[PDB]
């Protein structure tokens, strides 16, 4: 259909539009210039070119996760403007559209983190440092444990082998969530929710006609991404609780603030 095949670009060029990294530019840097993070000392190094102003000094781990709340709070910025281009989701109350990014946020975050990871680490610092997986996992408790959990989600996620035309529904379906806790006007979202879904299941058919189960393994996922957004918060909340030096940016404390 013309009106839902223009839904699908409409939504797609709003996320080339508004988020810093997609897919084809993540994939370009990756094949080859990135500072490799590999160590202690490639680590300090990097945080002297890419965030100076943070080490004009606490332990590396902390001064990573205040670099990895940094991002986050970049890209909420980010989808909350993306959100605009879902249609319906400018007409919701006020109050919804906050309850749905307070949910959608972090979901969202871990789906296209994917894009910038591959086996062996993942882009940072707007596509300017590359930062090992096996660096991560050297961290001491409890924060080599915060990113494996995400790059075993994303080998599989990568393994679907999206393009951004699928990534930018897929995100869009992840904010279009009716069963969020606190929805005023559910039946009015679970509408536009069921909008999405249409247009991402008739999108999934047309660009990936070799995979008939696509949609249903992306609906899997979207369960999964839930699932490890919980245990994401659970980690954070351990971190907030008993590292002293290691506090949450506010913006975050609230979008985790009686959520799981
Ligand atoms: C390490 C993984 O973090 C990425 C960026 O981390 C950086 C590490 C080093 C540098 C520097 F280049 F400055 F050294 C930059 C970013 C961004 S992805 C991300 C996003 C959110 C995360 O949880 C924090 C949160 O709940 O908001 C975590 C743990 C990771």
């Amino acid at each position: 259909t013309a009106d839902l095949k223009s839904l699908a670009k409409r939504i797609y060029e709003a996320y080339l539009k508004n988020f810093n990294m997609n897919k084809v530019k993540a994939r370009v840097i990756l094949s080859g210039p990135p500072f490799v993070i590999h160590d202690m000392e490639t680590l300090c190094m990097a945080e002297k070119t890419l965030v100076a102003k943070l080490v004009a000094n606490k332990e590396a781990e902390v001064r990573i996760f205040h670099c990895c709340q940094c991002t986050s709070v970049e890209t909420v910025t980010e989808l909350t403007e993306f959100a605009k281009a879902i249609p319906g989701f400018a007409n919701l109350d006020l109050n919804d559209q906050v309850t749905l990014l307070k949910y959608g946020v972090y979901e969202a975050i871990f789906a296209m983190l994917s894009s910038v990871m591959n086996k062996d680490g993942m882009l940072v610092a707007y596509g300017n440092g590359f930062i090992t997986r096996e660096f991560l996992k050297s961290l001491r408790k409890p924060f080599c444990d915060i990113m494996e959990p995400k790059f075993d989600f994303a080998m599989k996620f990568n393994a679907l082998e999206l393009d951004d035309s699928d990534i930018s529904l897929f995100v869009a379906a992840i904010i279009c969530c009716g069963d969020r806790p606190g929805l005023l006007n559910v039946g009015h979202i679970e509408k536009m929710q069921e909008g999405i879904v249409h247009v991402l299941r008739l999108h999934l058919q047309s660009n990936h006609p070799d995979d008939i189960f696509l949609f249903p393994k992306l609906l899997q996922k979207m369960a999964d991404l839930r699932q490890l957004v919980t245990e994401h918060a659970q980690l954070v909340q351990i971190i907030k609780k008993t590292e002293s030096d290691a506090a949450l940016h506010p913006l975050l404390q609230e979008i985790y603030r009686d959520m799981y």
